[PDB]
């Protein structure tokens, strides 16, 4: 199919934390693990990253709810991508969420 990554971040946590990456992602966004596991995804953004679109994945994961957006990127070298975007709530039998998992495509194409 098409080049793809995965992660997980915690919801149980209050601020989302990622606690596993596919090797994909490291290699796509130029960060190790120590520094991208424990922390919020947000790094990822930057100058140009369109506050709008931040703001509808905010809302989605208050909400838990699942959400696609399309955000501009910045690799750890500082050079921008396209990220394409899409976060689902996963939820325990009693409706809490416990994690959200995203797949990121780069659609610089
Ligand atoms: C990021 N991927 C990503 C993957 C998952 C599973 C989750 C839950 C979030 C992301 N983010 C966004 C970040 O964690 C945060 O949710 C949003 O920026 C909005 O909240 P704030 O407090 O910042 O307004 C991802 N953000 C990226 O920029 N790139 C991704 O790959």
């Amino acid at each position: 199919g098409l080049r793809h990554t995965f992660v997980v971040a915690d919801a149980t946590l209050p601020d989302c934390p990622l606690v596993y990456a596919s090797e994909g992602f490291y290699a796509m966004t130029g960060y190790g693990p120590d520094e991208v596991l424990g922390h919020n995804c947000r790094f990822l953004q930057g100058e140009g990253t369109d506050p709008k679109e931040v703001q509808k994945i905010r809302d989605a994961i208050k909400k838990g709810e699942a959400c696609s957006v399309r955000l501009l990127n910045y690799r750890k070298d500082g050079t921008p991508f396209w990220n394409l975007l899409t976060v689902t709530p996963i939820k325990t039998p009693d409706g809490r969420v416990s994690k959200f998992v995203g797949v990121q495509v780069d659609v610089t194409s």
